[PDB]
């Protein structure tokens, strides 16, 4: 058949993980499912060995005066006046139902990874007074306020956000202070400049370090809607690159396509059919909203786009299109997972946080192949096949050393009929021989002994 050989020796960047939002209250209506939707949600999202097993949760730091509409309120949400002023918190011990899904995915789940990213700061803090409608943080070059200076009180603001959390034991891994921030939106919006942000990075970094945080986040930047916007704002980022520790884009105005050139993790962390009719489907022609194009969405981040980490924008919520991963029928108290789920666990399952990507050789025309060395030393090789069933091996390089050899392996796909289903890994000496099935995503793991006799 096809022999995939894994090269161990030839290493590339880190895979931190693979993840979702709940922000804008898609956590609220998860969390007005009866307890069984509740826990059906959780698990398909979540779950290790019977759901997508998504290791990082991105959550919003709502800028918002109340809960109208979808809106994310604001642990801050009255004015103190000034910014001499100490801010006045109204913790909710909620935070827009975030707090519960990420409880349950750290506690129960075993997620370690949890970005929270500000879309704004509060009306207050801002030129045009209003959480929506664009406008900047007072204070900021080219943004003077009559209220005044207002960009110490966002970084207080923010660094008390991660202590909430953290008094309701939740560790904030990872920390945002901007979304979009070439873009004016109706909603939760706030425009810096790639010099602005810098010069915010530089307020922040030092709030964070000197703060009673009992882990201190690592500060991402920017959020930007693509690839392209993100890269132009690395020039001005560059003065601070020892100020935050990770870049972040999604995949909207341009496509993860090309390596960025910035020495931090970079992470895709939105993306989704934002317009597309709700499908379930894993293949159908290789439309928009398909978990097939999505599995091969993912690769192509990965491979092309250098990316670290890949979250589509919202893991469950209601409605009819492809913005999210799971539907929720909120009348019925239902949850079904769609095979864009699917496709995201089919890798979030087997490559694991820390994994470092490696070389892999020997792919036929219709396979497409990454390999994945996770810190427990198994080596999982992801094969996304457009063809027939096709017979693979897969095996090490002869240069490993025989305690990387696999003591055994095991395989998965996904497909139209299968869900991260097991298939047969038939293993020879260090090879497995498996029946990749037409047109899926299957994972092949090889098991070193580790501890085991
Ligand atoms: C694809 O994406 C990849 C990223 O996902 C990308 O990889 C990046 O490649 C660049 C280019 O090669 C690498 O840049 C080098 O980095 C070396 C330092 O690396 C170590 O430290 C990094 C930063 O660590 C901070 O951040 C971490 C996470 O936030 C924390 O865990 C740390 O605690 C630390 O935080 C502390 O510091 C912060 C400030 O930085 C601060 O905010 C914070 O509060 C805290 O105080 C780590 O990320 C890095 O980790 C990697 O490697 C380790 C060890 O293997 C792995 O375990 C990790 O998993 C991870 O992969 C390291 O710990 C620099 O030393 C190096 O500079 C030297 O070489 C250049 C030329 O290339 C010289 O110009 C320069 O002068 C330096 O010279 C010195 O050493 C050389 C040795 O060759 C020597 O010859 C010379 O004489 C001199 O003494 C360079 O900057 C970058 O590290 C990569 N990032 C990552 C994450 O791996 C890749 O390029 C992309 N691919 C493509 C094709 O684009
Ligand atoms: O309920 C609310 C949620 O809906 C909400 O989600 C936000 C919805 O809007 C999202 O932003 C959209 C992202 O997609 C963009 O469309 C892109 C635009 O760029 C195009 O590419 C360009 C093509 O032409 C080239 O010349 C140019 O260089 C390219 O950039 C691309 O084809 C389009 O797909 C939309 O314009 C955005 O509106 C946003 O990310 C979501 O967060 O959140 C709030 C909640 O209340
Ligand atoms: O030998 C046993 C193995 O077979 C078993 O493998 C696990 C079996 O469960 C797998 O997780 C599945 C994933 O699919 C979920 O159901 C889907 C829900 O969405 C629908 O669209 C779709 O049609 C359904 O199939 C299911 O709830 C969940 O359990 C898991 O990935 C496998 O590793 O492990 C135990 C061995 O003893």
């Amino acid at each position: 058949g096809t022999t995939l050989t894994v090269d161990l020796s030839t290493t590339y960047q880190r895979i931190d993980g693979f993840g979702t939002s709940e922000a804008f209250q898609r956590a609220v209506q998860m969390s007005r499912l009866p307890e069984e939707g509740q826990r059906r949600a959780l698990d398909v999202l979540f779950s290790t060995t019977n759901g997508a097993g998504l290791s990082i949760l991105r959550n919003g730091i709502g800028s918002s005066p109340d809960m109208s509409s979808d809106h994310m309120v604001s642990i801050a949400p009255k004015s103190p006046g000034s910014p001499n002023n100490p801010l006045i918190y109204s913790w909710d011990g909620s935070d827009n139902k975030q707090l519960w899904v990420s409880q349950e995915a750290v506690h129960t789940y075993g997620v370690k990874t949890i970005y929270a990213d500000a879309w704004s700061a509060p009306g207050y803090m801002k030129t045009n007074g209003n959480d929506a409608n664009g406008g900047t943080l007072c204070g900021l070059s080219g943004a003077q306020c009559a209220s005044g200076d207002w960009r110490q009180a966002y970084a207080d603001y923010l660094t008390k956000y991660v202590e909430f959390y953290q008094e309701s034991n939740v560790t904030v891994t990872h920390l945002g202070f901007i979304n979009a921030p070439e873009l004016t939106t109706s909603y939760a919006s706030m425009r810096f400049s790639a010099s602005q942000a810098a010069e915010f990075i530089r307020i922040l970094y030092p709030t964070i370090q000197k703060s009673n945080l009992t882990y201190k986040p690592t500060i991402a930047c920017c959020d930007a809607e693509g690839w392209n916007s993100q890269a132009g704002m690395l020039g001005a980022l560059s003065s601070v690159n020892s100020m935050f520790g990770l870049v972040t884009a999604h995949a909207y105005t341009s496509q993860p396509g090309f390596s960025m050139n910035t020495p931090h993790p970079v992470w895709m962390t939105a993306a989704a059919d934002l317009q597309g009719a709700w499908t379930s489907a894993w293949y159908s022609y290789g439309g928009a909203g398909e978990g097939w194009t999505w599995a091969n969405n993912v690769y192509n981040a990965i491979v092309n786009g250098n990316a670290s980490a890949y979250l589509y924008w919202i893991g469950a919520q209601t409605g009819n299109t492809n913005s999210h991963m799971v539907h929720i029928d909120a009348n019925a108290g239902t949850v079904e997972p769609s095979k864009r789920l699917w496709a995201l666990g089919q890798w979030s399952r087997f490559v694991r946080p820390g994994a470092r990507r490696v070389a892999v050789s020997g792919a036929s025309g219709s396979l497409r192949t990454a390999a994945f060395r996770n810190e427990d030393g198994s080596v999982a090789v992801v094969v996304i096949n457009s063809g027939g069933d096709a017979a693979v091996n897969v095996r090490l390089a002869s240069s490993s050393s025989a305690d990387q050899q696999p003591a055994s392996a095991k395989a998965w796909a996904t497909d139209n009929s299968r869900a991260i289903e097991e298939i047969q890994a038939s293993f020879a000496d260090g090879v497995a021989t498996v029946n990749v099935p037409s047109r899926s995503m299957t994972t092949v793991v090889l098991y070193p002994a580790a501890d085991a006799l």
